[PDB]
């Protein structure tokens, strides 16, 4: 003696709301002492992040538990029958990202090491920032099909043709009418339907419009023809 140590902070530098990120614990340097248990608190704004959950490999036991939001208490122990190695992560904690926030603090306080008699040693701590960034899903933006026209116009059908909508983010599907009535509802994958059971020699209005996934539907795009 006497004892001396440090933790080790490992994560990314930047993550997005609605993502998980994993924050690697080990021992950065021990003098004069063996690791056989560690324990660490994991402190980190809440507001930021929400605790998960713990994680570790075979050869170590991890209790960990939430303190308070903001703080979570975790117990590493040797399960080989040997110290805890240093410059290796020992346990990761898993924390989900909540809001855009800037160079959010990451901090291991209250570290400590057990050895062989279960003699208990502080060590210095550790923080790292984190930054926080909005994940936004891409905007849905909804338009009509495009070169809407009949490909064919027989005595007892009609097929229509058009080329997909300007914008296709979220885009599902197609929905179809005849005389200012749905027919057909049919997925982005067709780009052709045949009108069929019509009449010789007969006025017909036929309509299309583009079905996006947040369930909004485009402005109709129109034919009025006579059969064959």
């Amino acid at each position: 003696a006497e004892v001396t140590g440090s933790v080790s902070l490992e994560a990314l530098e930047e993550v997005q709301v609605g993502e998980n990120i994993e924050v690697g614990v080990g021992i950065d340097e021990l003098v004069n002492a063996e690791a056989f248990a560690y324990d660490f608190t994991l402190n980190y704004d809440e507001n930021a992040f929400e605790y998960v959950e713990a994680i570790s490999d075979d050869g170590v036991f991890v209790n960990a538990k939430k303190i308070e939001d903001g703080k979570v208490r975790v117990l590493v122990s040797s399960l080989t029958g040997e110290p805890l190695p240093a410059k290796e992560v020992l346990a990761k904690v898993v924390l989900r990202a909540e809001a855009k926030t800037e160079g959010s603090n990451l901090s291991v306080t209250n570290s400590s090491v057990g050895d062989g008699e279960g003699l208990v040693h502080e060590i210095a701590g550790t923080e790292k920032t984190v930054n926080i960034i909005e994940g936004t899903s891409p905007e849905i933006v909804v338009n009509p099909v495009r070169d809407f026209k009949a490909s064919e116009i027989n005595k007892k059908n009609v097929t229509v043709t058009w080329t997909e909508p300007e914008t296709t983010e979220g885009l599902e599907g197609y929905i179809l009418y005849k005389d200012g009535k749905k027919v057909a509802e049919i997925g982005k994958d067709e780009t052709s339907y045949t009108f069929k059971k019509l009449n010789r020699h007969t006025i017909y209005n036929f309509k299309i419009a583009a079905k996006y996934s947040n369930g909004e539907v485009s402005s109709k795009e129109s034919l009025t023809l006579r059969t064959a």
